[PDB]
């Protein structure tokens, strides 16, 4: 209904006064506060982070005097060793072979093993080697004198198997400068900058440290940085990597977004030739002289710059903060289950037993004992097979949750429970019960006794003729729930019979958690039922609540 | 102060020994522990992942022999075919049209429909089409013998309207082979690898079951993987995707950072003209002859290789899995959260009034009202208005949070709730009630009776005299408080009549929350008021403590 | 054991009717499932995200009519305003200077300040200035006429010194149009588009309204977009970016995956000449003229596009909503950590003494004294030196955790505490106490009276000689937990005489949690022991039960 809609259930709690529990608890909390506000902070979890849009812009700046046999200089611009190739790449050459007039005619293969021939039976028509730029003719040829190679279809002169030019012809090439542009964005976040800003230095070039925001960068220098050595990798070229990181804090408050620049050589310092080394390539000048096409071909050697721009721009969201926190909340109650653990542990009779007497550091926390008597209350499933039996002789009271295969309740002994402090059969040790008068299927349950070794049975106690067997006593408890109650005497007499039943159950099982499963031994029940008989039929006995 | 600082509330609990309870409880854990350790693995949410930077080189080797009608057969190197463009591309020429000999002057258009004229009037001085690479000059020309087309602007000879050659003249680049090399790094993690390594065979080519590391890719294998006909593209051209993916674990103990290899097409498999299908563009030689600029206009047709090169590198964060476990905490709750919506819903009476004699399979599960006894105590607001009325004629206890309207609060009838089970005016039923002596906008308080319907009054029950009227049992209860308490006999008579309503109190309504807010009869109040009168003045009567 | 493992706590709760506190917890659960949807929905975080892989491929289309001084008219075609670079980026010439017929010789350099001599003294041999694209020779020549000017190698003749032309040659270059072509792919959704889907009209250009699938653009649209003048880039170049953003949605039922159009400049709108402002590029175009290597050079003034493709594909994974549903559970609990939190601060007396008088209008908030007094338990440690101290003439019990440095314990005073409201010596203030006869070191635990100020003994109440020293009392107590019990006089006496302690410091301090504690007046010690003394020996005292 709607009252109960609006209903509020707050957990029932035990307030402990202790030093130990209470400074382990706030340890706990200021702990996880402390290390929860440590990873919001370091790792930015407050914010969305995302990833940098680039834009790459290079201006190469720098001419060499090359130096080639013929003995002529000639001065190379960056129309001449610069091939516009993109933006988040740049290309310097640094070295070149030349193979001029070449002409797709019919000519001696270079001499090398593979190539040179004695006759034509060394060569295939139409063979075409990975290792040669032609297709094989079919038979030898003089490429000088006494040498002998395959004739083969290409482009020709054929190229001369020579290493790169050492040293290097744009060795200068060190000297040269770049001016790197990168705008960036973060479009979620609605956010561009650029590496240039106003007031910047342009006459100054890069240092990690005087200048490291001055986005104009000497080659050599990023050598130097990176460890290698600019005059070998001109020689037969490489690959190097400008990164650029954009650790971009979006918060106007904190705001940051500048770049770092470093430096990172990406080509492998490998020597093996299978692999192709270095970084080059065959670029061919077109050019026709005598009404014929010819080719200058220029083995370009050199160095790629390859401009490596990442990072993330991060602006407080609400959404991501609220996820943290709630990923972080349950952490708090780690000290609460901790704590229980060790109340839990450490009420564990064990404990006392056989530790403390070896550890005896650990006594003082025998007041678990007593946490866990103030906090956990144990109940049983009230299952119909759930049974209790109290005898005199023993100090506690025996749970006899197990049917009964037609063996005496007496004979049938279950676990023990503590009782709650609050403060002629063969199967009798008394002398004073009686047979049962239930259908022998359920008789079994009323063949209990008071007491599980000879003795006076209870009934002879004081205490069971003033509780269970005086009038006085159940009329007043009848009569303190039915104050007007009059009743016939037989009615009356099953009510009190009822009422004593419910008093010797209570006095020696204590709890109506217990009292309502106990069974009352034959000799209290009969005395009971002699007490208080019923005029007329026989005594259903023993029903379980449940 | 300091003393409560130092404080640990632990919550109070009841353990249930239930197999059902029990089962459920583990069963929920094992499932949800076993869950969170498989996302977490699978997902591997204990690493920071960072995005790959990657650095690609590629080296295409191979010659075609090509054979053109003039029928003439030449050679094509990699200084022909390839256009040094980019390092994540690399194009490869397959197909080309040559227009030799073009100069800047006026000449006829190719013929074509749009194009074709019969006099001057067909063609717009200045125009420009789309479909045109000139722009007309007004009047009509010859092109050859009968055809008539619009003079026009442009690089002359205009170039002929033809598709690509079939076949495709380097349809030999099906056997070209094309080594990659690829350089990543995970800045953040401050690891780099590449997908050559010391020892990989470099005389292989690349097989996704035999040589799935091989970087060399012969072109038509690439086609057969995407199951492309490389014949067919190499004609009017297209654009393959190699995928590289890095799918990087940086933990020492589990790390693996290699290379998947897929290929995908990535040009649309159109034929719609109008989209300009495959892949093509012109490219125009210059060269200087006759002391003019002349060109050579090729259009080349060729397949583009876009290398796309993705993936993520995972190194363990504290972190991360910190945030993981804390999102993950909270669902072991959800055991104790759906058996007390058990324990909750089979408490309810509904469950068994109806649903158990439908589905008798459900009555064991009535022990959830012993449970919900022993877990939840409901209490009500103490609010002004709250008042608890007893009829002795009624077995429960009426709830009276409404205020009287000058309405007898006999007839005054709340919601029932039940009783504890411990163990002459009109609107009076016993003849022993007495009218309200209070102020009359108060005195329907107190117009109250023992009992509903007619009968005899309470106040003749026994236990009346024997509990609420004894002087005895009043003046045990004030010294078991107050010893050595000596009052004047009207002080003394006070201490009776307030601990007399106290006792009918606690007697009709047991605990003490409605004890607290219970309402005595007229009849009770005025026998326990003439057993202990007071000496002078008027009663004062309820006064609710709240 | 086995029986334990299949156990199930439930936390004992206190359900409240309360108005306000139900819809508070309603409120806050409404709120918070509202918005915790609302972040899912919004932010998808049911989703896993993956970025997008794209492919571009650009198709540039239009002619320009270009008039340059000599005056002649000539028509520009891709081949000549095209340079093939890359996919994500197309370059549009929009201006040119050409310096034709230069070779590498010795030439007079451009006329400058910094480079016009008068003698040799002017210029030094070798000089490499970052202005000049030759080396210097050392002599002064002369330029024309009057003007002196450094020889430097280089190539020759050295470029003028002149601004871009104005207006642009291919100011026409607004009138061209771009189709883009994007394809795009989710690796790990499987996922993979493209811009334009069948049926897409071919014959529109780009608008944000009208037309925004259309990936045919006009660049001068663009720049209109971009708030950007073509006229003016087209002069000295720039860079614009179009940005395709791919928001994609990958559930079948809610699938969605198209891009978005939008445009930025990416140049800086700089003037400053040190950072090379717009876009240009000297492209050198060789050819051989009279058996000579010579060079064509042109200043390239344009236009870079830069295709900018970012986004995300996102497909519901079970993972991350598991994930991010457990992140927010914690926050269900809040409203209990609220109501709790309230419970606890109207409690406290504070809230009446001093603030209900003031704000009045809280009054009825004093409700919370009930609830926490149902909620809470407050429980102290049990320690050694934990002691209750009880005087007759106080309403209040003193709890003495503090060692007794040889102090009278009626002399130490501890912290009040409140009793649970069921309901000759120098140190002796009612004449009936004795010194205590044990070890003088803890004798001081016994020196405690009655009470503190003068008056009459506690033993004298008519309630110490009925419930303290009574045998029938003390025996029924004894006999209730041990029904058939008989022992000798003297063990008898012992056990009256303990339960004698116990009904002293059950009645004066109730709970046993303060009665284990507690500690026996002298004269009540005595009196017990005096009707109840054992035959023989000395009295143990006091020994707490931890
Ligand atoms: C870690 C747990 C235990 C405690 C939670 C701490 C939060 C209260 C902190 C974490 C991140 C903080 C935020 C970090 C950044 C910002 C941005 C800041 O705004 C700006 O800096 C820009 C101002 C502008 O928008 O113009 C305002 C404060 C705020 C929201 C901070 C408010 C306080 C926050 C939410
Ligand atoms: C899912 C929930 C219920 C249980 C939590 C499981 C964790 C204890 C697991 C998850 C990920 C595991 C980690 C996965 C990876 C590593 C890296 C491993 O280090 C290496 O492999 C590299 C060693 C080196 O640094 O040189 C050390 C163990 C560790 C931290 C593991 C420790 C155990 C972790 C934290
Ligand atoms: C926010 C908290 C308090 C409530 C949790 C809500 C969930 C039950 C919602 C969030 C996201 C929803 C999902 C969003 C998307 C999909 C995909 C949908 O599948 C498709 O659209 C594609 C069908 C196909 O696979 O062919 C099926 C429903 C499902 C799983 C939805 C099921 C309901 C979900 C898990
Ligand atoms: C950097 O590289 C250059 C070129 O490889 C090295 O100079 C060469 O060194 C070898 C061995 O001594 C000589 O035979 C060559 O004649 C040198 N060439 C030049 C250009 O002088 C140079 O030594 C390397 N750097 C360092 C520091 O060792
Ligand atoms: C790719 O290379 C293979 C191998 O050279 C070519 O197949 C050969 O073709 C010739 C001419 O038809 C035959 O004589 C050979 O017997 C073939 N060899 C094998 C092993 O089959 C193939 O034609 C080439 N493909 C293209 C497109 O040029
Ligand atoms: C792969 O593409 C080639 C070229 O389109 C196909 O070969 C052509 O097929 C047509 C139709 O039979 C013939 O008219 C042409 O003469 C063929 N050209 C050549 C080069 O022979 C080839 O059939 C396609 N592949 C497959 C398996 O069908
Ligand atoms: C867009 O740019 C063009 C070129 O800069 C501007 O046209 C020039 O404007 C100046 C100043 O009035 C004149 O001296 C030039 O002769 C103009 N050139 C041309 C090509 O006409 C134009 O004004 C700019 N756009 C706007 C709207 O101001
Ligand atoms: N706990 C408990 N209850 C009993 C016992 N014997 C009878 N009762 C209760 O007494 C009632 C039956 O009374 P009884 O004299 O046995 O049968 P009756 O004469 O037919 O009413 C039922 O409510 C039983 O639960 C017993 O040994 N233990
Ligand atoms: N619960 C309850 N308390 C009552 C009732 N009548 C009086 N009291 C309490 O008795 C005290 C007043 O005693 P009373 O004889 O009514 O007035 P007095 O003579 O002025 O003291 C107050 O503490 C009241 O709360 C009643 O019907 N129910
Ligand atoms: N709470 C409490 N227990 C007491 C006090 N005096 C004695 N006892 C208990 O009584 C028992 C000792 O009885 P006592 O007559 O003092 O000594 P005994 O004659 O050697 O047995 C122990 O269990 C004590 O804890 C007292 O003042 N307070
Ligand atoms: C006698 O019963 C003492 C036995 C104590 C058993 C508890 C042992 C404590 C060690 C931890 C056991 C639980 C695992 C917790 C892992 C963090
Ligand atoms: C007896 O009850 C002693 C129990 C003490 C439990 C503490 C066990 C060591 C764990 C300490 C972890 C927190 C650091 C110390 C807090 C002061
Ligand atoms: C008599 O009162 C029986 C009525 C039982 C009502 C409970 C119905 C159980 C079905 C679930 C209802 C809550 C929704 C839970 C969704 C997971
Ligand atoms: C009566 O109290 C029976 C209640 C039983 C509750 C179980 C209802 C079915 C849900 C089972 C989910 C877990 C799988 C089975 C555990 C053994
Ligand atoms: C008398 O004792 C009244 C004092 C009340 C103290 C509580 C003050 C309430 C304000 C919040 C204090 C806790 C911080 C909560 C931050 C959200
Ligand atoms: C006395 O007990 C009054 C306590 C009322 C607590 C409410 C204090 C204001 C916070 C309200 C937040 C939720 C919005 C209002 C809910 C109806
Ligand atoms: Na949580
Ligand atoms: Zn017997
Ligand atoms: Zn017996
Ligand atoms: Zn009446
Ligand atoms: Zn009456
Ligand atoms: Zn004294
Ligand atoms: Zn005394």
């Amino acid at each position: 209904s709607c009252s109960d809609v609006f209903q509020y259930e707050t957990n029932k709690v035990t307030r402990i006064q202790s030093m130990n529990y209470g400074t382990i608890k706030w340890f706990f909390h200021v702990i996880i506060f402390s290390y929860v506000c440590f990873a919001l902070v370091s790792d930015k979890l407050y914010q969305r982070k995302e990833p940098v849009i680039s834009s790459v812009h290079t201006k190469v700046k720098g001419i060499a005097e090359v130096k080639e046999e013929i003995l002529v200089h000639s001065v190379f611009d960056t129309a001449d060793y610069t091939f516009p190739l993109q933006g988040n790449s740049f290309f310097v050459m640094t070295n070149f072979l030349k193979t001029e007039g070449q002409e797709q005619r019919l000519c001696p293969e270079y001499p090398t093993r593979r190539t040179l021939c004695s006759s034509d039976r060394g060569c295939k028509k139409g063979w075409m080697d990975p290792q040669s730029k032609g297709i094989q003719t079919g038979r030898c040829v003089v490429y000088e004198g006494n040498q002998k190679t395959c004739e083969v279809s290409a482009w020709c002169p054929i190229e001369a198997v020579e290493e790169a030019p050492r040293p290097a012809l744009l060795n200068s090439a060190e000297n040269f400068t770049v001016l790197i542009k990168n705008n960036i964005d973060f479009p979620g976040h609605n956010y561009t900058t650029r590496n240039i800003l106003p007031g910047l230095n342009i006459t100054c070039t890069f240092h990690k440290t005087q200048n490291p925001q001055c986005p104009i960068f000497r080659l050599g220098d990023i050598f130097r940085e990176t460890g290698d050595n600019f005059s070998d990798v001109a020689i037969q070229g490489g690959i190097m990597g400008i990164e650029i990181y954009w650790d971009c804090n979006l918060d106007r408050w904190f705001h940051h977004c500048r770049p770092k620049y470093s430096f990172r050589r990406l080509d492998d310092k490998t020597t093996n030739v299978s692999l192709y080394p270095g970084y080059n390539f065959r670029y061919a000048k077109y050019y026709k002289e005598n009404n014929v096409e010819k080719r200058t071909l220029i083995k370009v050697f050199g160095i790629r710059f390859d401009i490596l721009v990442f990072g993330t721009g991060g602006k407080f969201d609400i959404i991501q903060l609220v996820v943290y926190i709630g990923s972080t909340l349950s952490y708090f109650g780690l000290a609460a289950v901790f704590i229980d653990f060790l109340i839990d542990t450490y009420s564990s009779n064990c404990c006392r037993s056989h530790i403390y007497p070896w550890c005896k550091c650990c006594q003082p926390c025998v007041v678990n004992e007593y946490y866990y008597r103030k906090k956990c209350e144990s109940i049983v499933e009230p299952k119909p097979t759930l049974k209790y039996v109290s005898f005199v002789d023993e100090s506690h009271i025996r749970m006899v949750n197990q049917q009964l295969l037609g063996r005496s309740l007496q004979d049938v002994k279950g676990q023990e429970v503590p009782r709650p402090a609050m403060d002629s059969p063969v199967w009798c040790q008394c002398g004073s019960c009686l047979p049962s008068q239930l259908p022998e299927s359920h008789r079994c349950l009323e063949e209990l006794c008071c007491r599980k070794k000879p003795g006076a049975c209870i009934t002879t106690s004081e205490l069971f003729r003033k509780l269970v067997l005086s009038r006085h006593v159940l009329q007043f408890l009848l009569l303190y729930q039915e104050p007007l109650l009059a009743l016939d005497v037989d009615s009356t007499n099953s009510r009190l019979r009822h009422c004593a039943y419910r008093c010797y159950a209570t006095w020696r099982f204590g709890s109506q958690d217990m009292a309502d499963f106990a069974i009352l031994p034959s000799c209290c029940r009969w005395r009971i039922r002699k007490e208080f008989p019923k005029s007329e039929g026989q005594y259903s006995g023993f029903k379980s609540p449940y």
